[PDB]
């Protein structure tokens, strides 16, 4: 029947929405209800889930102007199709950010972290401590004879030093000193089983900790180390803090203190870049969704501008919206080629952040931009076709689902309220 299905689609797109809505609030409210779940990952995903809530009120609301000069001629309508033009920008500049983030993610390690904390010495220089030092933390002996220091050095570069390293050599001698941090983690009875439990962002904090103190220097952290192997990380953050590592170098360990607390390179991250992706994902889409809205007003204003076929001003809408998507697969060829030498080299394992988000991110790239990639420049059967409204109406829910009701730490965080409740 024609009447039929032209009221059946509409059930599931209508359905789709309200299953999408309440799913993205609720799955909001969770990310902002527990305090565990503060960090830049899930800040990045509430304003893409924000995104998908207004683009529903949208659909909510025009449904709702049905009811009660028809609607299509009113100015109200145009509006609100605007709103829903500047939401749809939105949702896919948001997913261009959580691109872009998953990738520095998969680019930021324990090199990365040392390069920042110990910084690079070109020349030998004498610390504090007495102990002379080069290169990215590198100490030589606490010897005070600098004729020395460099003999000791040069024994341990190849070549004459005359006190002028270059950078290569550095980078040489730091990979030494973090495969001397690890196989000494690795061959310490007390540091094994704690590393062996942490995950990889975890593990890198310890990490750091051998690097700047010693392996027997850290090991004598008996009280932290315990309560780290337990999962224990607030209860640990305070007590590593009553520390002697703490008050010594109060700026490096703090940042230790939160990536153990966490789980997340966010004391290492500029506060900056946050507001660039914010920038991208709200500001990009006003830059193009405005001028597109100004001339449909102007020069094609026909039936809330549902008549969009006539000129160019089909392509300012549209072009925008396939640049975030030929970028955001450029991303997803790239993460996959990273996350599979990381997973054989062993440098991760399926169970760490990077790679959850990673499998719910490459999930969402495909599922939002291909349709736009394969009918990039085509304007405008028809039952099989009008099965877009099914996908485009439940994007939402897969949204919520992937990045919020399947996540483990969410998960982890209902079981840690319920065990409160009993306890
Ligand atoms: C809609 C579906 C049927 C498809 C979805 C499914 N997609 C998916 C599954 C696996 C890989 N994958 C494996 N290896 C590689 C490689 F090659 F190494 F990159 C990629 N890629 C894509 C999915 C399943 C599980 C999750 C998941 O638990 N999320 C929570 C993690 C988080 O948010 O913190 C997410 C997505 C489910
Ligand atoms: C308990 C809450 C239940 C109510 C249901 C929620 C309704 C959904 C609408 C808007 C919230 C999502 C948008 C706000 C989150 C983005 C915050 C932001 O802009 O910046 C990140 C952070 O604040 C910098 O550190
Ligand atoms: C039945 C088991 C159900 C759920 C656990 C599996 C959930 C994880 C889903 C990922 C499955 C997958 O497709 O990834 C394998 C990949 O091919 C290789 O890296
Ligand atoms: C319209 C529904 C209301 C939704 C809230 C508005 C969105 C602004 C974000 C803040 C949510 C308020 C909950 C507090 C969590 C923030 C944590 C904090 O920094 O204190």
């Amino acid at each position: 029947s024609p009447e039929e299905q032209l009221l059946f689609l509409y059930i599931i797109y209508t359905v789709g929405y309200a299953l999408s809505f309440s799913a993205l609030v609720i799955a909001s409210a969770i990310l902002l209800g527990f305090r565990h779940l503060h960090c830049t990952r899930n800040y990045i995903h509430l304003n893409l889930f924000a995104s998908f809530i207004l683009r529903a009120l949208c659909v909510f609301f025009k449904d709702a102007a049905l009811k009660w000069l028809s609607y299509q001629d009113s100015l109200a309508c145009r509006l609100v199709f605007l709103l829903c033009q500047y939401c749809v920008a939105a949702n896919y500049y948001w997913l261009l950010v959580e691109g872009v983030y998953l990738y520095t993610l998969l680019a930021f390690n324990i090199f990365e972290m040392l390069r920042i904390d110990e910084g690079l010495r070109l020349k030998i220089y004498k610390d504090t401590e007495g102990y002379y030092t080069i290169g990215i933390g590198h100490l030589l002996t606490k010897s005070p004879s600098l004729n020395a220091a460099k003999s000791e050095l040069d024994k341990a570069i190849g070549r004459n030093t005359n006190g002028v390293i270059t950078k290569d050599e550095a980078e040489k001698l730091f990979n030494q000193d973090v495969d001397a941090a690890v196989r000494g983690i690795l061959r310490n009875a007390k540091l094994k089983p704690v590393y062996d439990s942490l995950d990889a962002v975890r593990r890198a904090a310890l990490i750091n900790m051998v690097f700047q103190m010693g392996e027997t220097g850290v090991a004598g952290f008996t009280n932290s180390l315990r309560m780290l192997q337990q999962k224990r990380w607030d209860e640990a953050a305070v007590n590593l803090a009553k520390s002697r590592w703490y008050n010594q170098t109060p700026n490096r360990a703090k940042r230790v203190i939160t990536t153990f607390r966490t789980g997340t390179w966010d004391a290492y991250s500029e506060q900056w870049i946050f507001r660039l992706y914010v920038a991208i994902g709200w500001g990009v889409p006003l830059l193009f969704v405005v001028p597109w809205g100004i001339v449909k007003y102007l020069y094609e204003d026909e039936g809330c501008w549902t008549r969009n076929s006539n000129m160019n001003y089909w392509l300012i809408i549209r072009l925008p919206i396939l640049f975030a998507c030929i970028v955001n697969f450029l991303i997803f060829v790239r993460v996959i080629c990273i996350v599979v030498s990381k997973l054989k080299a062993n440098l991760m394992c399926k169970t760490d952040i990077a790679f959850r988000l990673a499998k719910s991110t490459l999930t969402l790239i495909p599922l939002l931009c291909t349709h736009e990639v394969i009918f990039a420049f085509v304007m405008d059967r028809f039952i099989k076709l009008f099965t877009e409204l099914s996908f485009t109406s439940f994007q939402g829910l897969m949204v919520a689902i992937l990045y919020c009701f399947v996540n483990n730490e969410v998960q982890l965080e209902f079981r840690k309220s319920w065990e409160r409740w009993r306890l």
